[PDB]
């Protein structure tokens, strides 16, 4: 299951590298 921010779309987001994804994710994991 994936979350998005309320301020990131998912087609601009996929569009980031991975190391960006991840990073990003990482931090979405930390909030949740």
């Amino acid at each position: 299951k994936i979350t998005f921010p309320s301020d990131i779309d998912p087609q601009v987001f996929y569009e980031l590298p991975e190391a960006v994804q991840k990073e990003l994710l990482a931090e979405w994991k930390r909030t949740g």
